[PDB]
């Protein structure tokens, strides 16, 4: 059910600007900012965050183990493709490493979220991708 996110009305859009939250909750709101992002090559950061999004929702435990370990390997291992994240909240990742549960990554989550926000975001209300996109929509 993305199928009814696909295309955003305009008031759905006239919404994110003065709202990172809402336009980070929105499918459109965040593939338009996906693309920004690719074009700084922080692509992962979104990635990280969806994935962590991702992990809450789930409550099946062998599901909820598979995609910790997921996240680990993909944002989080040395070993890449990973997002960068102070010492402090990865020791308590790696504590919450062997017994997983939904809400393991939220500190990691909210320092990427926040980043986002600071520095990606309001670049992102000066593109070309957004104002184009709200130029269409308009």
């Amino acid at each position: 059910l993305y199928f009814q996110s696909m295309n955003p009305t305009a008031e759905e859009v006239l919404s994110w600007s003065q709202n990172f939250d809402k336009m980070m909750k929105a499918p459109a709101g965040r593939n338009l900012f996906r693309e920004f992002l690719r074009t700084e090559y922080s692509e992962e950061n979104l990635l990280f965050w969806l994935a962590c999004e991702d992990l809450k929702k789930e409550q099946n435990k062998k599901v909820i183990e598979e995609k910790a370990r997921m996240i680990y390997e993909d944002y989080i291992s040395i070993l890449p493709k990973e997002v960068s994240l102070d010492s402090r909240v990865r020791e308590v990742i790696n504590r919450n490493l062997l017994d997983p549960n939904p809400h393991m990554y939220e500190d990691a989550q909210l320092q990427i979220y926040t980043l986002m926000h600071r520095d990606s975001f309001p670049r992102f209300l000066n593109s070309q991708i957004y104002k184009s996109f709200v130029e269409s929509t308009a």
